[PDB]
Formats: C-alpha cells, sequence, structure tokens
C-alpha cells in the first residue's frame, strides 16, 4: 500500500475512456518506449498494480502475452525506445495523488516525453502520456 495518507495504486484496473492515443503513437513513431506502451496499449487485459510505497509493479496478462514492468518512485532506471535508443527516466511524486515520469534519450533529438499516473477523489485512475504537445489521457476505474 500507500505511505500516509496517499491514496492508494493497488488495484485491478479496468479502461473506461481513451483520448489521442492513436495520435500519440503517430507523433512518437519509432520514439515510442515499450516500457510504457507494454502495459497500457491494450484494452481488453485489466491493468494489475501493486504498490509498496515508492515500489511498483505493473503487469498485464493475455493468454498470448504477460508483460510486467517495475519501477521505484525516485530511482532512475533506463528504458527503450523501440529502435533501440536508450532514454533515463526519473518517476516523482507530483502530488498527493499523482507521479510524474520524466525522460530524455541519453544522446541526441527527440520530442520531449512523459506520463503521469493519478489516483483522483472520484476514485479513477488516471494515466497521461505526452509527446511535445499531444496528449493522450486513459482513464481507468476499479475492476
Amino acid at each position: 500500500g500507500p505511505l500516509g495518507s496517499m491514496p492508494n495504486f493497488s488495484g485491478n484496473w479496468k479502461i473506461i475512456r481513451s483520448e489521442n492515443f492513436e495520435e500519440l503513437l503517430k507523433v512518437l513513431g519509432v520514439n515510442v518506449m515499450l516500457d510504457d506502451i507494454a502495459v497500457a496499449a491494450a484494452s481488453k487485459p485489466a491493468v494489475e498494480i501493486k504498490q509498496e510505497g515508492d515500489t511498483f509493479y505493473i503487469k498485464t496478462s493475455t493468454t498470448v502475452r504477460t508483460t510486467e514492468i517495475n519501477f521505484k518512485v525516485g530511482e532512475e532506471f533506463e528504458e527503450q525506445t523501440v529502435d533501440g535508443r536508450p532514454c533515463k527516466s526519473l518517476v516523482k511524486w507530483e502530488s498527493e495523488n499523482k507521479m510524474v515520469c520524466e525522460q530524455k534519450l541519453l544522446k541526441g533529438e527527440g520530442p520531449k516525453t512523459s506520463w503521469t499516473r493519478e489516483l483522483t477523489n472520484d476514485g479513477e485512475l488516471i494515466l497521461t502520456m505526452t509527446a511535445d504537445d499531444v496528449v493522450c489521457t486513459r482513464v481507468y476505474v476499479r475492476e
């Protein structure tokens, strides 16, 4: 679970709205990173989150594919674009309810990318994914 009064992200989460996902994918092209979309693109599976303070595991499972990512809020980690360019990523708490991941390619030029996850007071989980001026929002509720 979470620290103190901060909300508990642990759960099984069902998507009930999306906007601008295909648009984001087109702007990103080969700059998209699987360590983001491999637990977000597919709408059918539950997104299974396990939170232990700052430590997160995020898992999806279909009969074809199981994927799990992990990170710790506050600890830098590396992810890859689909064409193999490394990115340094860091998640921080932006607010009581919201984490923000900043991302930077290790070398060369690309779009400014980020994502956020927010557990709003109505009980929804909001994922936003950004590439320069394009913002994708996906809204989840508990299964």
